[PDB]
C-alpha cells in the first residue's frame, strides 16, 4: 500500500557489480534505508554534481543508517576512476547489462533523430529497510536533488 513501484522478485537477488570489485544485492541491504540514484554516464557535469552533492551529505545519510548507491551502465573501471577522481565515499553500481535499470524502469524512450532512442533517465529511489520502493524521483533535476532526497528520507524514516 506504501510501495510506489513494484520490482520483480528476482531484482533483489541480482548480483550488482560495484566500484572496487565486489558485488552487492538489494536483499543484502535488508535492515536499513537505501538510496539508489541512477544517472546516464560517469564524469559528465550533471552526474558529477549529483555525486558530489550526495557525497557532501553522506554524514546526514549515515545519521539515518542509510546507504547510497549510484548506478549507471558504465564499467567497473570507469566507476573506479570516477570515484577516485571525485573522492566518493559510497559505491557505484556498474549495471552494464541494465538489469537494475530495467527493474526500476529507468530506460526511457525518446522519438528523436527519426529513431526510437532508449537511454537511462536520471531517476532516484528510496528503498525501505524491508525492500519496498517508497519514493521515486524521475526526470531528475540535479540542483537541489540530493537535499530533497535527504529530506524525504528523514520524513519517511521517522
Ligand atoms: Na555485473
Ligand atoms: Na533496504
Amino acid at each position: 500500500t506504501d510501495a510506489v513501484l513494484e520490482l520483480p522478485a528476482a531484482t533483489f537477488d541480482l548480483p550488482l557489480s560495484l566500484s572496487g570489485g565486489t558485488q552487492t544485492t538489494l536483499r543484502a541491504h535488508a535492515g536499513h534505508w537505501l538510496v539508489i540514484y541512477f544517472y546516464p554516464k560517469d564524469s559528465t557535469p550533471g552526474s558529477t554534481t549529483e555525486g558530489l552533492d550526495f557525497n557532501a551529505l553522506l554524514p546526514e545519510f549515515d545519521k539515518a543508517g542509510a546507504k547510497i548507491l549510484g548506478v549507471s551502465r558504465d564499467s567497473v573501471k570507469s566507476h573506479d576512476n570516477f570515484c577516485a577522481k571525485q573522492g566518493f565515499a559510497f559505491p557505484l553500481v556498474s549495471d552494464g547489462d541494465e538489469a537494475l535499470c530495467r527493474a526500476f524502469d529507468v530506460i526511457k524512450e525518446k522519438n528523436m533523430y527519426g529513431k526510437q532512442v532508449l537511454g537511462i533517465e536520471r531517476s532516484t529511489f528510496l528503498l525501505s529497510p524491508e525492500g519496498q520502493v517508497v519514493q521515486a524521483w524521475r526526470k531528475v533535476k540535479v540542483a537541489g536533488h540530493a537535499d530533497a532526497v535527504l529530506a524525504a528520507l528523514k520524513a519517511h524514516a521517522k
